[PDB]
């Protein structure tokens, strides 16, 4: 009666000693890739039927911090997919209230969306993925779901996934991650395919015209790209159930293996004054209307000041934002007296030799390396790694205003930190 | 007969699977760090009494190649100091034919020296060590020697290193990359500080006024700043005899050790038309020279070409730079065209489905990661690493110009070739 996971064997992998939080195992394991160095890697995407909010900027951008850390830092070969939702209930509501057309709707608000990834500097995926190019691919994986008795197709023509078959199996168990939360044949049973009334959108499938439902797309596209298995699957806390269970069991009865994603990382929720940021709450900021008041970097440093899979408050009117425009603060501060010295340095008039004030910055560049090395592999801690990062700049703008100048050891400097602030996101 | 090595002890240290040839070994052998994942670096330096020529550029090009290597791509903590030789014969004789006093000479052609490195792109080392700011640590170095019984004092007051006695000790061996190669006691003997000639710079010393002879100031220095062991020390394939073994003969009989270095590096010399580039032979070519007719980037990739330890063999009126050219258009090319291309790309009017082009582009691109990896593990093979982002651009370009683009594959192809180009020095 309990879900079990297995983790990856480390012969022929990478191994750095990095612990993730794993919905999974509900736990802190050690990473450990399927092949090599070699992580695949899949993100739910947005709905594109509105603009994005602080609440999407959260998810994004701290599994772009992430990202950073595993490419730019530990040098892993990440391979990221992630779908847009342009088929959907919202959407086809919308676009009937506007009466403009569901395709010209979708395509708006996609634009807006990497516009705004773009503005807070978010990289691009290796793959974009858009439901509408995958309908026939969805009904090729839902037709073999049928074909392994885990799914079954209403009169209406709708097709619903069989939990109870699935959990018959012993191979197989359905809501791994939140295993509590749980005329078709059960309640809890979901849709596959969606019977599409004559007024809807609807695609031609073996069981009559019909959407792709709400959990399927996902699998489709996932599997396809990244194949049997995924290192890494990422999103909201929210998605956790019913979202990401579905796709898990959706996968899982495709391929008819036990394990789709070896690692599932959920973003915690962002909250505006102790409720989540939601457009029915009508308490969402757009991301649009938070640049007009902050800064790509600031907004960034909000994000890494509250640890990714924690959880979050949001006080608006700048509240939360004051320590952030601080740290943005010093930050450039630094970076221009830093940038100034190794410009104008003259090594004629300069002495080199190697003194106590010297090694003793040193020690403490070196000291603050393996500091952040440990915060990153203790499950991405940010806040800490940035607070390591403070801590050296005020040595450094010690030396730099009173010390004699080692040229090399500024310069060496400046590399590292623009290294990890390249990992941040950050750019100055 | 034959000296032993000791390699490092892997518990607690970074390993990755690296291999150097190593002038103590003779061959090429694991690198393993002394302590966790740090590497303490001296390099000689260049004695300041004229310009530098291609010869001296392809040492410290190639070496900064190395350190770029160990420090960006498998992110070791490098800390790398370089003498500068602002005391020598050569500086005195000069000086007095100048007739601008020996400090300003000196400082002139170190300011030139560094122009020039900037010129290479050449990063500076962490600390920067003149021998000037060093003589009085020299003194004391060369009292402790001679308090291991190690050295003796002449009547004419220099001190001159007692071969007989070091090599007597089993722990010591004198001439140990070497070991064929090989008044006072012993023709062998060499001059720790020599007595001062009338009419030379000179500094007190309890045996008499003096210079400090030519190999023991960078035992001094290097000791002082980076200790009793040293993970790495590099330099000119000629100064493995006398220069480089006489430091480890100095640095042993100071601590009264065994290993003083762990790795030592040496670059191949250049030959042009099939002889070594020296001032002596009049067959030199400056790097300011060299500069009016060719780039930073074309020089850099002209000692990409060939492997840092190898021979490689420059034939003017640019019969080698040729091929550099060639290679430095092609850079230029891909990325203008890349670019271009990810600007134009529009999101709504593409069709963003992961075609067949698309996945065997991501297959060759995440191949070439893994194959220059194997490269840099196989003693910094540059030569082939090169050839490989030469390859991978070539068929970029071809499916940039056909195939339909995602743009998120090209922006991570784009960047993995940005860490590659500045692994190399190159800045386009
Ligand atoms: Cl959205
Ligand atoms: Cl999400
Ligand atoms: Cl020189
Ligand atoms: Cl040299
Ligand atoms: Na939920
Ligand atoms: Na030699
Ligand atoms: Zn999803
Ligand atoms: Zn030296």
């Amino acid at each position: 009666s309990l879900p079990k996971w297995n983790q990856p064997s480390k012969e022929g992998k990478k191994i750095t000693n990095l612990f993730v939080n794993n919905s999974l195992t509900h736990s802190k394991v050690e990473f450990i890739p399927q092949e090599g160095n070699k992580i695949k890697w899949y993100a739910c995407g947005p709905t594109v039927y509105d603009a994005a909010h602080l609440g999407h900027a959260r998810t994004y951008v701290s599994f772009d911090i992430i990202r950073r850390i595993l490419v730019n830092y530990f040098k892993y070969d990440v391979f990221m997919v992630i779908n847009i939702t342009d088929i959907d209930d919202k959407i086809i509501k919308r676009s009937v209230e506007e009466k403009i057309g569901f395709t010209e709707l979708a395509r708006k608000w996609e634009y807006e969306f990497w516009e705004d990834m773009k503005s807070l500097n978010v990289l691009l995926p290796t793959a974009i993925t858009r439901v509408s190019e995958y309908v026939g691919d969805i009904v090729k994986y839902i037709e073999k779901i049928i074909e392994n008795k885990y799914a079954y197709v209403s009169e209406e023509g709708s097709v619903y996934f069989d939990i109870d078959e699935f959990k018959k199996s012993e191979k197989h168990f359905y809501a791994r991650m939140e295993p509590l939360s749980v005329k078709k044949k059960n309640a809890y049973d979901f849709a596959l395919w969606k019977s599409s009334k004559p007024n809807e959108p609807h695609w031609d499938s073996p069981w009559g015209k019909g959407r792709p439902g709400w959990h399927i797309e996902c699998s489709t596209m996932a599997s396809n790209i990244l194949g049997d298995v995924l290192d890494i699957h990422s999103g909201g806390i929210d998605l956790r159930f019913p979202h990401h269970d579905n796709e898990l069991a959706q996968s899982e009865a495709f391929f008819d293996h036990s394990q789709w994603v070896n690692y599932f990382l959920h973003s915690g929720h962002l909250h505006i004054e102790g409720l989540k940021m939601s457009k029915s709450l009508k308490n969402f900021i757009t991301i649009k209307n938070m640049l007009t008041k902050y800064t790509s970097n600031q907004i960034r440093i909000l994000f890494l000041l509250n640890k990714w899979d924690n959880f979050m408050n949001y006080s608006p009117n700048g509240e939360s934002m004051v320590q952030c425009i601080e740290i943005d603060k010093s930050f450039t501060n630094f970076f221009a007296i830093i940038l100034m010295k190794i410009k104008n340095f003259d090594l004629n008039s300069c002495n080199l030799y190697w003194s106590d004030a010297d090694n003793k910055l040193n020690l403490l560049f070196r000291q603050t390396k393996n500091k952040i090395h440990e915060h990153f592999l203790d499950n991405f801690n940010t806040p800490d790694a940035l607070l390591a990062i403070q801590k050296l700049i005020t040595e450094i703008n010690i030396y730099m205003d009173k010390e004699k100048i080692q040229i090399g050891l500024l310069l060496e400097i400046k590399h590292y930190i623009n290294f990890i602030f390249d990992t941040f996101g950050l750019i100055y």
